[PDB]
């Protein structure tokens, strides 16, 4: 079983810590990004998500509520057991910016990947 | 203030119900999709997310843990007050499939939009 | 129907003109966006793409090489013929911004949708 | 450097060959994917794209018109020259599947990334 509980680093140098996974697959955590729109403002930020409970390589999603920006990032992906029996999260993300008017919604969503491994 | 609490329908005919938003911006809810990979299997499914607390048009994210599939969808977007003072969620989503091997990860992530309004 | 040749408008109010589609489904065109990072700078920009040639509701893609910034957008989608014979392009796009250092690559790609129908009226 | 002309391999083991880039930054090429929805069907497929012409680390896009399915992929990204002069394409893609009814459009677009470097060895 691959599970999300524990400390992770992604390929950008960001680190996150994910707490215990409950009976419904729910979890909370913290995220410290290495990169940002304004790197001088980066603070620790909370995350909340759900993983599938029974699968050995479960898919999951989480939302990061950035404490230094009006932006939100969502991550979704799959917790894999790699060739060496080590856990790897392959994720894709959407980074949503706050726009002042619905008419500028088109500009507001960045997309990307991240690979996480244990710290 | 636009907030997520309440009942919503999206442009595909899906409906969701979002509970009270807590002091940290956290919320839970339910989702009944009108469309699916296998429509004959569609069951009510739970969601969990975070919205920014203080903004009048906050950004948010949520994860839907599908009860009839190993897939997960994440939604992120912004809660807008439209020209008539009505609430509209403009969202983008990533639909993550479960793949059996890390080598097939490339195939696993669909992307799309949804507009939600009150039921 | 669903030859991309012609004039099209999207939901944001951008216009595009696509030329003849050749035997290989290849086409060029021009694009006038209604929105941009720096909207004061907007100028007509060229596109190049390919559609599937024999499909009645073909998928397709094209690239817009913006002439007023260092960005590039690609669109991909499908031309549908609706229950009234009306052509509708449903597209998704990626808008790539130029960054200088590979370590900033993560920041550089936006995603979105557009719906296009043929320009309704002539000048 | 960062003329797209040449042979490239991505992280999935696909290969592509891009021809001369013209004065407008336009190029054609061929693509042999290492992976597919139906991998038994894979055949060489044409591409067409545009890169920014004067930028040293240009952004670009291209469309692949798959010859063995009704799908289309677009790639967009940026050619970087790393601290050793090595060229690296960092791309994101959208892969559009054909559906029959507009009401199924929501299901039809996948998203992903690829990293390309020039083919290292000749046959
Ligand atoms: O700058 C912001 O607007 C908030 C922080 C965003 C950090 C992003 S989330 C996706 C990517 N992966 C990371 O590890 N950090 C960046
Ligand atoms: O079929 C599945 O794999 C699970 C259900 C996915 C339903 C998707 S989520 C994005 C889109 N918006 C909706 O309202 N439903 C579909
Ligand atoms: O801002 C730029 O540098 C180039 C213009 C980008 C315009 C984008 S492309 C996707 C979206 N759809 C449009 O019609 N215009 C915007
Ligand atoms: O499956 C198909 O019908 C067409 C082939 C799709 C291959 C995709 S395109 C994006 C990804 N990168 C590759 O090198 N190949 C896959």
């Amino acid at each position: 079983k691959c599970s999300l509980t524990g400390k992770w680093t992604d390929d950008l140098g960001s680190n996150m810590t994910i707490g215990a996974v409950n009976s419904r697959g729910e979890f909370t955590g913290t995220y410290i990004t290495a990169v940002a729109d304004n790197p001088g403002n980066i603070t620790l930020s909370p995350l909340l998500g759900i993983q599938h409970k029974r699968a050995s390589q479960p898919t999951f999603g989480f939302t990061v509520n950035w404490k230094f920006s009006e932006s939100t990032t969502v991550f979704t992906g799959q917790c894999f057991i790699d060739r060496n029996g080590k856990e790897v999260l392959k994720t894709m993300w959407l980074l949503r910016s706050s726009v002042n008017d619905i008419s500028d919604d088109w500009i507001a969503t960045r997309v990307g990947i991240n690979i996480f491994t244990r710290q």
